[PDB]
């Protein structure tokens, strides 16, 4: 309820990310810095609904968000929820491009199915999914979280033209598992216009020979260009490839 009965560890990323120790029982957290100093009542307002918004978000598969705190003399608002070890999708696909070397079937087969049951809940309850936007914590489970410039290499051509659209995560979470197969997106040009054009022509190439064609299929389904002939998570969870020990585990 209050920053004092947190001890700040050090910084994760810069408003800055931190992770923290409860003092009241040396619990491991997280909580992010966010300045509202500059911020107007209206803007403050819009603040707080989001952050009642995140309160109501449980589910093993999206990160935990626990308290939230206020530091008037500091204009700071910090949101703490929990910590995940393993970082991001993003720093594990970087590493891997470094490191020449793909990432285990099993582990794409994980993310899969946790980000498929993530986005099976968001929908129920009615964001950004990319890799940076996807933590993994110390027992292989992953979580969604963070709820110009640059290209949208994730665009859906239904988002080109014109979500919102249930099917058009499913695009995404195509991209995303594709990034992770092939270290690449599925779609790369210079200008969003050269990108564009290639995500209507709707071709890439094959993730690398060494994941099975069933892992291929599912991720191509996903990339189909009409939104219809896209699986629902529901036919997604239904592939024989996502068995139990793919599901987290506390
Ligand atoms: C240990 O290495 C890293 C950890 C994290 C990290 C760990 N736990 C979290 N809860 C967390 N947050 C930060 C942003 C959140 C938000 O936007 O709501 C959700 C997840 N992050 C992050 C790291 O870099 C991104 C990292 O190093 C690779
Ligand atoms: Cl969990
Ligand atoms: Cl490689
Ligand atoms: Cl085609
Ligand atoms: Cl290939």
């Amino acid at each position: 309820s209050r920053a004092e009965d947190y001890e700040v560890l050090y910084t994760i990323g810069t408003g800055r990310c931190q992770k923290i120790r409860r003092k009241s029982d040396g619990k491991i957290l997280v909580w992010k810095e966010l300045d509202y100093g500059s911020m107007t009542e209206a803007e403050k307002q819009m603040l707080v609904s989001e952050v009642n918004l995140l309160r109501e978000l449980k589910h093993p598969n999206i990160v935990r968000y626990y308290d939230r705190i206020i530091d008037r003399t500091n204009t700071t608002l910090y949101i703490v929820m929990e910590y995940c070890e393993g970082g991001d999708l993003a720093s594990v696909i970087t590493k891997g491009t470094k490191e020449r070397q793909y990432l285990d079937e099993e582990f794409v087969l994980r993310v899969m199915t946790q980000l498929t049951l993530a986005l099976k809940e968001c929908h129920r309850r009615s964001r950004d999914l990319k890799p940076a936007n996807v933590f993994l914590d110390g027992k292989q489970n992953v979580k969604l979280g963070d709820f110009f410039v640059g290209t949208p290499y994730y665009m859906s051509p239904e988002q080109m033209n014109r979500s919102y659209n249930e099917k058009s995560d499913i695009w995404s979470l195509g991209c995303l598992l594709y990034e992770l197969c092939a270290l690449m997106p599925p779609f790369t040009a210079f200008s969003q216009k050269e990108l564009a054009g290639k995500i209507r022509e709707g071709k890439f190439r094959r993730i690398p020979y060494r994941y099975s064609d069933e892992l291929n299929e599912i991720i191509t389904r996903m990339l189909n260009l009409k939104d219809y002939h896209r699986p629902s998570v529901e036919e997604i969870l239904e592939n024989p490839l996502i068995l139990e020990h793919h599901h987290h585990h506390h």
